């Protein structure tokens, strides 16, 4: 095949996607070795979902787990009564989600399991896809005339030909595994045959970060979680947190091979060690280097100009109201709270208004990284640890640094009721997440 | 003193610009030898005049020469009779100049003599100086905190402490020199504050030619010989011809050392050989490199981000005339012609009108690269060598290769007699020169 291994596409056909998904134990050849996953349409990671604004999608998902199970369509702003988080599919069952892609809307979102206290596992064994929404802006020659690709960023760890499972250290700070892979694949070559590549990332792990850097080239940011900035911003490395997503522009300066590495990072996940007294938690440090994949660039490389615009970030309405969420944790128990409290699916944490726009002041008071994730009510993150944020684009996961607070922007779209958690997947099943309602 | 040499500078104060100057042969230390070079102000280069927008300048030239001598302000928009190419300065006189510098300009100009039959002896012998003019542009953040330099690329060869004489085959190639000078000074180091520099360029050279490029970097064009650009376009390299200038954004991705360098370009130099029967023309093929200066970074360098606009591009009448000039060469009488004529300063060969746009269609019809240059009226460069020009700027030279037609949209300004010559000055002085009437 294509020495670039990526997901298959199913576009949108007049307007609408129409699709029968499984989700299924399967057996797989992965990084080399056979194992049986639990996937969507029988890949891993699932089928990429094309689509354009105003499209119908009718996904039905049939359920062949052991196990019950559901769908949060991550990032999209559409109802929580049709991303609905209190869904349950019990074994051998199906649901049919239907929705309309929002008019004012583009970039790349995906879907995975989100059912409360079972989502770790169902991610961690290969429960993911990606869905791209095209946009309009795609046609500008400086987009066009790039070669796209997608990379879905997820680690996995084996054992007897499963995924391992989750011991109680996995539960306090977040399962990663030692087989780091780009689209399922280990350390993939990419064959670039353009000068200037579009890269979609999608941190579909439980927890790793990837403190993205290109050897010897920067990156230019041009859309992160949920749209477009409003012009490319260029940097040297681009940390992506669970749950996010980003898109570069790559400008390939010479010929030669360039790594794409995911550079140490610590994100304060802790060991346990026995010195004498003891025994006692310990920091586990910034990760290993992991060379994700590796590009190689074309012959004389030429590279388009960027583009001078992206799309306008809308002017907001001034908020109304302002809200403090404080994170904090117990590691020893495993339990993570939200201003002191833990999930319960039968109490309103906050209550909103439709159209009206708020500010959040999310403040992690604990010593791990969080990447906080709210539904179906994009935001713009104002400054993250009294830093100003340097762009403005809509985004649905904002990470915290120990100590830091996000003033994020939310204006409120659909009414219902919804869930705000952290994105270490293990931390909201063991109750780190919170409900509102908008009416 | 610092590290970097550069010219003293003279400003204006309170808008007037009021020097004297003399032109005299002058003992100085040069590249670690004692030499005599004929100056302005007792330097090499001449002091660099800085002035903004409507201040006066008031410049008196001594003569202190034993041949006649003048000045030409190359690239000033101003009126031919102040800049006036057929004013003749005798040994021992004195002229002063005297003019407003235009409202609508920025860039950088520079001042050499233009006394026909004798520029080449004059210019190579250390007869320049650069001219800055300072605009409101200057003041937006991301060039106001740029590191700025001027770097005067000129070359020299000396013989008994004294500029090496003309040969025969000077004249007809223009003459270079083996001591590749910056400032006057030999292969400099720059030792960099700032991560963003802002460079002026002139090329005050008789005839070399500089490919320009800095290892590892590409240069960002913010301005070319008479005016800023619509926008930074980024390049790799860059050719500055004889009497062009530009300015560019230069952008220090990491610590370390960066040589500058005129890397090798073929620009139809001749020499002789025999063979047998004989003896007949051989082209001297590329220049050897040469580096120019080292660029040292600052630590752990991080660069303003470029602006985004910078001047809008003036729009112009459409024009009301085509012409058409041709050259061409007998390179072995080192004779140059322009429609098959030399220059006579008693014939004008081109009447225009003011105010009025004309296109003018060069066409180099030998073999030799020519920098076609036109006093008084700045030009549109619309394509050479049937290649649209990738920006809008005003320029003053325009390097044609052998074959190309170089297209120009030169709106007349002032009133009077000016030239328009070949600026590899040893080809003006053999005949490479026509008069323009602007009535
Ligand atoms: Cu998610
Ligand atoms: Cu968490
Ligand atoms: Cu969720
Ligand atoms: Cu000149
Ligand atoms: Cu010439
Ligand atoms: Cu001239
Ligand atoms: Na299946
Ligand atoms: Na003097």
């Amino acid at each position: 095949g294509p020495s670039f291994p990526e997901p298959k596409v199913v576009r949108s056909q007049g307007g609408l996607l129409s699709l029968k998904l499984s989700a299924t134990p399967t057996p797989l050849a992965i990084a080399g070795q056979r194992a049986t996953l639990l996937t969507y349409g029988g890949s891993f990671p699932g089928p990429t979902l094309r689509v354009r604004p105003r499209d119908t999608v009718r996904l039905t998902l049939e359920n062949r787990l052991p196990e019950p199970t559901n769908l949060h369509w991550h990032g999209l702003p559409i109802s929580p009564k049709v991303d609905d988080p209190f869904l349950e599919i019990p074994p051998g069952e199906s649901w049919t989600y239907e929705f309309t892609v929002p008019k004012e809307l583009a970039g790349t979102f995906w879907y995975h399991p989100h059912l409360h206290g079972r989502v770790a596992p169902q991610l961690f064994a290969g429960l993911l896809g990606a869905l791209v929404v095209e946009s309009s802006l795609d046609a500008i020659p400086e987009l066009r005339e790039a070669e796209e690709h997608l990379l879905v960023l997820k680690d996995l760890a084996l054992q007897g030909g499963r995924p391992a499972p989750h011991t109680p250290m996995d539960w306090m700070n977040g399962k990663e595994g030692d087989l780091v892979l780009v689209n399922g694949a280990l350390r993939p070559t990419l064959v670039a045959q353009k000068a200037t590549l579009r890269l979609r990332l999608l941190n579909a792990s439980n927890a790793r970060y990837y403190r993205l850097a290109l050897q010897d080239h920067p990156l230019y940011l041009i859309a992160a979680d949920g749209g477009f900035l409003e012009e490319p911003l260029e940097v040297s490395e681009l940390l992506l947190a669970p749950g996010e997503r980003a898109e570069v522009l790559v400008r390939l300066r010479k010929e030669g091979r360039f790594l794409l590495q995911a550079l140490p990072y610590d994100r304060g996940a802790m060991g346990m060690m026995d010195m004498g007294g003891m025994a006692h938690a310990m920091p586990q440090g910034p990760s290993r280097p992991e060379t994700l994949l590796y590009l190689i660039a074309p012959k004389n490389p030429k590279p388009l100009p960027l583009p001078k615009a992206l799309s306008p970030f809308p002017t907001l309405p001034a908020p109304v109201v302002t809200r403090r969420l404080v994170l904090t944790e117990d590691m020893m128990a495993a339990r993570f709270f939200i201003n002191g409290q833990v999930f319960d699916h039968r109490r309103v944490d906050l209550k909103g208004q439709a159209q009206t726009v708020e500010v959040w002041e999310v403040e992690n008071q604990g010593d791990m990284d969080h990447p906080f994730h709210l539904h179906v009510h994009p935001f713009q993150v104002l400054s993250v640890g009294g830093r100003p944020f340097p762009y403005r684009a809509w985004k649905d996961v904002v990470n915290l640094k120990a100590g830091e607070v996000a003033r994020l922007l939310v204006p409120l779209r659909e009414k219902g009721r919804t869930v705000f958690h952290c994105h270490i997947v293990e931390h909201e099943d063991r109750g780190m997440m919170g409900v509102l309602e908008v009416g």
